């Protein structure tokens, strides 16, 4: 009766250290609504973060995505702390330029 | 090829805190155009797409009117079905709904669907032939008897061929510079080195709308491989990527094909110095 | 456009 969600961290634009871009957290496939999530910057919460509004697949699962501005450095590091009812301890993915 | 106009509907129950939140986001095809929320003082029927806010106002005010009657009804259903089942009034749940038409390539009607759901679980639907229901349960068993007196049926078909097709008509001609668009992905192919004797491709194609897209990774001929669920990019593209185990030495034996709307013929990928 | 007839309420 619940699902577990799949966590995708990603940039909108190939990133480039020096220009404006966008850092998205997509989490999908979880059940029910009630989620937390968080877009971390050197293990910081990033204060201007917004979303996009509850869907659901063809089998009832949902789907959301936050996304904020940034810009890449070479001395910074990104993640995005999300939490479920599932999840018995939070699961912290990491941004690896390469995924 | 098709075109397609559907909405969503979800009303969490939460007790003792007051009253069950209440999105109702809907779609042309994979472009949101309206938008909804219990939460939000507006209290209105906002759009999220530059070519419907330039309707009046009769218009808005019938959306919202219809909205708050389908948050009405959503209200008792969920008090009902919680009822019914014998659980407490402590926990939280879930009602669904989804109604939609696709039509043609002639812009004529093609196929129309309306599910039902209740945590996660599907409840009713209308079958393919739009004449009858799909009761999974008992309760279901009753909704089926209920609603096959009422004719409810007769009314969501007539609702959903004439008022669906016409006000999706309407909005893709209003939407001739974006609704009617495709874009061609942009794809490229990177490697790793998992361990001291092997490799890792991986197949990237960015920024292609409409959504639905297919990767194939071919050992010369054969088919095999991990994907993603295709990801949105933020403004109304998407991304995909997959990719496969190799043995290393073998890289010119990999081969990846792209198959897309926008792209009039197959496009095939090879690693290259 | 959406649905804009009548509404009915699900029961057992």
């Amino acid at each position: 009766i619940q699902r577990t969600p799949k966590i995708q961290v990603y940039s909108r634009h190939p990133a480039e250290n020096g220009k404006s871009n966008f850092l998205n957290c997509y989490v999908s496939g979880f059940h029910p609504s009630d989620i937390e999530v968080d877009l971390l910057k050197n293990g910081e919460r990033i204060e201007k973060v917004e979303h996009s509004d509850l869907s659901f697949s063809k089998d009832w699962s949902f789907y959301l995505l936050y996304y904020t501005e940034f810009t890449p450095t070479e001395k910074d590091e990104y993640a995005c702390r999300v939490n479920h009812v599932t999840l018995s301890q939070p699961k912290i993915v990491k941004w690896d330029r390469d995924m």
